[PDB]
DNA sequence: ATTATGACGCT
DNA sequence: AGCGTCAT
């Protein structure tokens, strides 16, 4: 009852830019604006990977991971805009570029997490506290808030979509007690209405539109930010819960889309969010370890604890490229001229960072693939990172990995290498 | 031949 | 440290 934390001590949100590649490559060519297109990387193998694609493209079934060639038989009028190569390899620069632009606008607002180049986590609490002293007591208009979904409403006593965003959003302002400035459901309002503010600043000042989820912790915050996309945002009420999960696939959940979310279903012999309920606990605890156990214990009833931490800034820079098929490396002079262009690019982004940035990278972790493997990763190896310098890194990559070619003859390489990958790490204030 | 990343957990 | 998981 009373001793019962309901984890609502905190405004959270989860802001993530819509279709974000595809909106880099619209504003620079009007072109592409308003219509079905994808950001596609390399062209000569079945027209190139496609990794974004425009909501005008998605109506036809154009998704992340096809083929080029492919999506064009979905959508023939598709348009397609061609990742950056430098150095023989995809370069996206123009992306983190434009991440950093929306970045450091959020960061006006509050303290950011930067959880992929395309979103972050906003803590709102201490904003929130401000603006309802700001606020006099106050009631909230709908005119505050015109781009949010109050999950869950309407309920009870409609045919256009606008309309049910403004009838759901009446119920809830109209059963708001404003007085009570520790009021959760009204902390989250306000975040709302500060999001919505944030989300107005990024697309004035970037271009670009976003979604938004708003809510108690981050993992409702970002459930809540694709609930209603695009360019629209989402307030996930702690009082919300119970119905979202009841028919919530665990899958959606994150850190739950992978092995673990499966043997959650195998084991327990369940499908949605909300039947997790049903278990103590330590019987949580018992198939899925300590950590996990506890963790979905709460997260099933909407409680999670997890900081927005106070991280802008990539804590690794990496380098990589797949050579599959018969591209597969199989000569040491490949090899080295593979690990010498992805050192360069490596060491440009490095100055740049050190000079943006006030730190420096300590540590080099190299990594490869090797044919016939189909984990990620076949070997990684660590050296020391001394000097931005990309024939150093290059030469220093070769001599942690060269042990691994079992070819009897110097110049060939066997089994041939289908990755490469260099990760800076361990960095220092400079 | 679903590529190029990037964070965090386990032992 | 080196590997695995999950993610966008
Ligand atoms: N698996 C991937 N491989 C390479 N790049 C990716 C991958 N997933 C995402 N990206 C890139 C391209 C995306 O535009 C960008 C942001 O990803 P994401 O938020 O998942 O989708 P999106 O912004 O393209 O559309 P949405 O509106 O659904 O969020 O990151
Ligand atoms: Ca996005
Ligand atoms: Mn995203």
């Amino acid at each position: 009852g009373p001793h019962m934390a309901t984890g609502q001590d905190r405004v959270v949100a989860l802001v993530d830019m819509d279709c974000f590649f595809v909106q880099v490559e619209q504003r620079q060519n009007p072109h592409l604006r308003n219509k079905p297109c994808a950001v596609v990387q390399y062209k000569s193998w079945k027209g190139g990977g496609i990794i974004a694609v425009s909501y005008e493209a998605r109506a036809f079934g154009v998704t992340r991971s096809m083929w080029a060639d492919d999506a064009k038989k979905l959508c023939p009028d598709l348009l397609l805009a061609q990742v950056r190569e430098s150095r023989g390899k995809a370069n996206l620069t123009k992306y983190r570029e434009a991440s950093v632009e929306v970045m450091e606008i959020m960061s006006r607002f509050a303290v950011i997490e930067r959880a992929s180049i395309d979103e972050a986590y906003v803590d709102l609490t201490s904003a929130v506290q401000e603006r309802l002293q700001k606020l006099q007591g106050q009631p909230i208009s709908a005119d505050l808030l015109p781009s949010t979904y109050i999950e869950g409403l309407p309920q009870g006593p409609t045919v256009q979509k606008e309309g049910m965003r403004k009838q759901g959003l009446f119920q809830w302002l109209d059963s708001l007690q404003i007085d009570n400035l520790t009021s959760p459901d009204l902390q989250l309002t306000v975040g709302a209405v500060i999001v919505e503010e944030m989300r107005a600043a990024i697309e004035r000042e970037t271009g670009f539109q976003c979604s938004a989820g708003i809510s108690h912790n981050k993992v409702l915050a970002k459930l809540a930010c694709g609930l209603n996309k695009p360019n629209r945002q989402t307030l996930v009420s702690h009082g919300s819960v119970p119905q979202l999960f009841s028919q919530m696939p665990i899958r959606k959940i994150r850190s739950l889309g992978g092995k673990l979310g499966a043997s959650v279903i195998e084991i327990l012999g369940i499908e949605y969010m909300g039947e997790l309920t049903q278990f103590t606990e330590s019987q949580l605890q018992s198939h899925f370890g300590e950590k996990n156990g506890s963790w979905l214990y709460a997260m099933c009833r909407g409680i999670e604890h997890d900081p927005v931490k106070p991280r802008q800034l990539p804590k690794t820079i990496g380098c990589s490229k797949n050579f599959p098929g018969k591209t597969a490396l199989a000569t040491r002079e490949q090899v080295q001229w593979w690990l010498l262009q992805l050192a360069q690019e490596l060491e440009e982004r490095l100055t740049k960072d050190r000079n943006d940035n006030d730190r420096v990278a300590t540590q080099l972790v190299v990594s490869i693939r090797v044919q016939g493997d189909k984990r990620l990763s076949s070997l990684r190896r660590c050296c020391a990172l001394t000097r931005y310098d990309a024939h150093k890194m290059s030469h220093d990559a070769f001599t942690v990995i060269k042990n691994c070619n079992t070819s009897g003859i110097q110049t060939e390489w066997s089994p041939p290498l289908t990755m490469l990958f260099l990760c800076a790490t361990k960095f220092s204030a400079s």
